[PDB]
């Protein structure tokens, strides 16, 4: 799986070892394993949200397979609190877009999965 | 809804209150409420269209519907004018991307709204 | 067609002609003309792929057609060839999404492709 987050958010505050807290919350709410679950963070973003520059964050999350209903809800609860706690950011001004990919679609490898 | 902007054109080159424009023009052209409207726009990149440098734009628009043939065609006439008047890129160097996403895949506030 | 690259790479390890080569070569693998190619590199990132920050990439391809199961394993073998040769990038480091887009989701020159 792949997530990124872009946060108006200074570098500064985006505490050591976050990536690998990301890593690994990932791994264990996705099952996948955390050699396939990579995480990109991208600060000091020019965003608003709601037209408030207020910190706020747009995220994503590609897996093939481990996306739905339920688990959306899950993995929102869980990264909302990652980004409130460590980040600082209200989760009212977070979006996370879930994109459940065909193992044909992800190239990886010099192939793909399929 | 959110509306992402990849550019080369240098920030410097972004005027002020650009992020509050395409907030208010695209709660009024995709009628949903301006809270609801994030915006991001990633000046100086490394980017070509056609093979050259000269200034261009790639950019994204998701939203809970809301998106379709007329509605998209619409708003490229909207977005590639603002794109045009304001950071003077040329219609003809600009991509956007239209994603009409399910509710059950977008999450915000510990939740998604399915 | 739209190629963006986001890799923690530093700048200046991105060769001169970078966009270029990537352009050309896109435009012969998707059978699409060069002038219809978008290409971004996003350099400079901070990622972790598999935990690990040794250099790796997140990529993704969007085309109105030209993807599918065996285009898609020949656009990977390409890509991460030149990842590899280019950038010193392993890749089993490398992420690549495609997206095959429907002319009336891709806007461009005040109106989409439908
Ligand atoms: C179905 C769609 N892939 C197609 O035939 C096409 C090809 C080139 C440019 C287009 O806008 C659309
Ligand atoms: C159907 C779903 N895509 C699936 O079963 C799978 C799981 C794990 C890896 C992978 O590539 C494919
Ligand atoms: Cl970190
Ligand atoms: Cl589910
Ligand atoms: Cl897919
Ligand atoms: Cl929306
Ligand atoms: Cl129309
Ligand atoms: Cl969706
Ligand atoms: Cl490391
Ligand atoms: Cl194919
Ligand atoms: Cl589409």
């Amino acid at each position: 799986p792949m997530f990124i987050v872009n946060t108006n958010v200074p570098r500064a505050s985006v505490p050591d070892g976050f990536l690998s807290e990301l890593t690994q919350q990932l791994a264990q709410a996705t099952g996948k394993p955390p050699q396939y679950i990579a995480v990109h963070v991208v600060p000091d973003q020019l965003m608003a949200f709601g037209g408030s520059s207020e910190p706020c964050a747009l995220c994503s999350l590609h897996s093939i397979g481990k996306i739905g209903g339920a688990q959306n809800r899950s993995y929102s609860k869980l990264l909302c609190g990652l980004l409130a706690e460590r980040l600082r950011i209200s989760p009212d001004r977070v979006y996370i877009n879930y994109y459940d990919m065909n193992a044909a679609n992800v190239g990886w490898n010099n192939s793909t999965f399929a």
